[PDB]
């Protein structure tokens, strides 16, 4: 549990990122494949982050669930702070979706399905309000989505103003109106991913900042034709003003739209 930039081999760049790029590594030792989140102290220091990425990181570090993408370690440098992550060998999930448009059932309701387990397990580990929107989601080699939401590791870069409102569309009314809340704002988050798989953009998108507060505080969304009766019902349910209307994760994963699509 002390790493340096030399127990790996440096591939290429997955990506450009948010403070520094991702990169194909190799444990030298092991011979396995890895990802490498490079997080640059200059920009780090001035955005304001430094100690938000501490907090992540002494949190990170003690979750393990097959749907979470593991952080391995990390360690710094003169220059860089680094994330030895693990290596989701497909896209973002919402790379997937700009091809597609949008998912089918089946799909969706396994993307639910796994995000339900990931969310039930960081309940039960006292962590909460997970960004779950698609951009934070990567995919492993079966297909399998993994919770990316930590060190930036697969966020473009980003103008600061553009990373402001990165969330506001999947923002709880509670948290849109500066009320106090609980676990129940990951309940409304899935409902938002739910209706966002099906449909290829989320509910409350609108022009204006005050449009999309408007929207989301009175809860005003509408489903397209095509969305099935049990979807409706589910997200339905997930998307209610009150808090403690929403579902336990439990009854999301029992309930029968759910069971009927996914595996
Ligand atoms: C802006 O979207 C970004 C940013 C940085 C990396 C990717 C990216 N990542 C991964 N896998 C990863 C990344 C990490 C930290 N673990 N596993 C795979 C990809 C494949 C095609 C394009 C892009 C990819 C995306």
């Amino acid at each position: 549990r002390q790493w340096a930039l030399e127990d790996f081999e440096i591939g290429r760049p997955l990506g450009k990122g948010k403070f520094g790029n991702v990169y194909l590594a190799r444990e030298k030792q092991s011979k396995f494949i890895l990802a490498l989140k490079v997080l640059f102290k200059a920009q780090l220091e001035k955005a304001g982050v430094e100690h938000q990425l501490r907090r992540e990181v002494e949190i990170q570090s003690h979750l393990r669930h097959p749907n979470i993408l593991r952080l391995y370690g990390y360690f710094h440098d003169a220059t860089r702070v680094y994330l030895i992550l693990e290596y989701a060998p497909l896209g973002t999930v919402y790379r997937e979706l700009q091809k597609l448009s949008k998912f089918d059932e089946q799909r969706t309701a396994t993307y639910i399905t796994e995000l339900a387990n990931a969310l039930s397990y960081c309940h039960s580990k006292r962590v909460i309000h997970r960004d779950i929107k698609p951009e934070n989601l990567l995919l492993g080699s079966a297909g399998e989505l993994k919770i990316a939401d930590f060190g930036w590791s697969v966020h473009a870069p980003s103008s600061r103003r553009a990373a402001l409102c990165g969330t506001l569309d999947y923002l709880p009314p509670e948290m849109i109106e500066g009320r106090m809340h609980d676990e129940k704002v990951d309940l409304w988050s899935l409902g938002v991913l739910c209706y966002e798989f099906l449909v290829g953009k989320p509910p409350f998108e609108a022009n204006t900042y005050q449009e999309t507060y408007k929207r989301i505080s009175r809860v005003e969304f509408t489903f397209p034709d095509f969305v099935t009766e049990g979807a409706r019902d589910l997200i339905s349910r997930l998307l209610k003003h009150n808090p403690s209307q929403r579902p336990m994760l439990r009854e999301v994963l029992e309930h029968p739209w759910i069971t009927a699509n996914s595996s």
